[PDB]
DNA sequence: CCGACCGCGCATCAGC
DNA sequence: GCTGATGCGC
DNA sequence: GTCGG
């Protein structure tokens, strides 16, 4: 919170640049400089003070001066009145109504939650889905449902097939004391990078999460990852508690330490790793860590054996999920 | 200046 | 049906 | 929008 407001108008300047400008590169820009700032440990008292930051370059220092004078930003203000693009905003919230989907829709008329509702043959599975528990999808998930969400999960799973191994990652690995979802990563000893001796393996478990009616809906699902909705058991006379997003994905046991990995991020922890990899002569995926060629071309996979190995390869000393939420 | 910016699964569409 | 591009949410 | 080269 050092310096939330600075972050706070970085964060809506990158929104409108991914939603209503359609700039994906722009909103990289805006995210990255909200991230270093929100990690600098002290209240930043000028442009110039932020702009010796990695990624915070001419233009943002330039905001962060007149935000930090008036305490506003015009060219936020100005945004926040145009009435197209506060639909659009406002639109893109919808799981499913991405930046195209959202101008199409409001070319049509379609621009508030009323529009939304009135128009549900318009929408795709996935939109209807995201509209249907729009305002659930709002709220957080306090740590200690997310633990017994996870019981739920772990328990259902074992009684599937004893070998699979389900890992929470996402924000809650991190050690985050709420999260906006819950993020499973899925391995059964049958499904390797080497064969696949085991049909359904996914399938199996979705159903069984959904016979137990923990798993309300499905937003997408193929033989590797589920996107869905989820709710936990309310007691004898309690209130529902909201409905959830969840996605559960599979991967190939070998693979572990890559996925765990890239399963918990952060998203811009991924980015910065990523494309150090890249400078460091690697590409890494969820799957593999592989060296890069004079080409250019991906070598094959290096040995992994722990998180650490990864790191290792790249120069970079260990750092705990903790200490990954960039 | 200029070119690169992480890497991937699923849904949907256009084309053959 | 298959292949490839695009949108989408990560 | 930013930064290495
Ligand atoms: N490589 C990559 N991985 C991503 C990206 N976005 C999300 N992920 C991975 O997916 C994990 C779960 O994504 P999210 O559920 O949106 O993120 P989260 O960190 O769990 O945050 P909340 O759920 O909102 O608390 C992230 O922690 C990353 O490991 C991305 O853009 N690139
Ligand atoms: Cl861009
Ligand atoms: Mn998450
Ligand atoms: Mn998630
Ligand atoms: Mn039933
Ligand atoms: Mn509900
Ligand atoms: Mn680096
Ligand atoms: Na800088
Ligand atoms: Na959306
Ligand atoms: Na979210």
């Amino acid at each position: 919170t050092l310096n939330g407001g600075i972050t706070d108008m970085l964060t809506e300047l990158a929104n409108f640049e991914k939603n209503v400008s359609q700039a994906i590169h722009k909103y990289n820009a805006y995210r990255k400089a909200a991230s270093v700032i929100a990690k600098y440990p002290h209240k930043i008292k000028s442009g110039a003070e932020a702009k010796k930051l990695p990624g915070v370059g001419t233009k943002i220092a330039e905001k962060i001066d007149e935000f930090l004078a008036t305490g506003k930003l015009r060219k936020l203000e100005k945004i926040r009145q145009d009435d197209t693009s506060s639909s659009i905003n406002f639109l893109t919230r919808v799981s499913g109504i991405g930046p195209s989907a959202a101008r199409k829709f409001v070319d049509e008329g379609i621009k508030t939650l009323e529009d939304l509702r009135k128009n549900e043959d318009k929408l795709n599975h996935h939109q209807r889905i995201g509209l249907k528990y729009f305002g659930d999808f709002e709220k957080r998930i306090p740590r200690e449902e997310m633990l017994q969400m996870q019981d739920i999960v772990l328990n259902e799973v074992k009684k599937v097939d004893s070998e699979y191994i389900a890992t929470v990652c996402g924000s809650f690995r991190r050690g985050a004391e709420s999260s906006g979802d819950m993020d499973v990563l899925l391995t059964h000893p049958s499904f390797t990078s080497e064969s696949t001796k085991q049909p359904k393996l996914l399938h199996q478990v979705v159903e069984q999460l959904q016979k137990v009616h923990f798993i309300t809906d499905t937003l997408s699902k193929g033989e590797t990852k589920f996107m869905g909705v989820c709710q936990l058991p309310s007691k004898n006379d309690e209130k529902e508690y909201p409905h959830r997003r969840i996605d559960i994905r599979l991967i190939p046991k070998d693979q572990y330490y890559c996925g765990v990995l890239g399963f918990t991020g952060s998203d811009i922890f991924n980015k910065n790793m990523r494309a150090h990899a890249l400078e460091k002569g690697f590409t890494i995926n969820e799957y593999t860590i592989r060296p890069l060629g004079v080409t250019g071309v991906a070598g094959e996979p290096l040995p992994v054996d722990s998180e650490k190995d990864i790191f290792d390869y790249i120069q970079w000393k260990y750092r705990e999920p903790k200490d990954r939420s960039e």
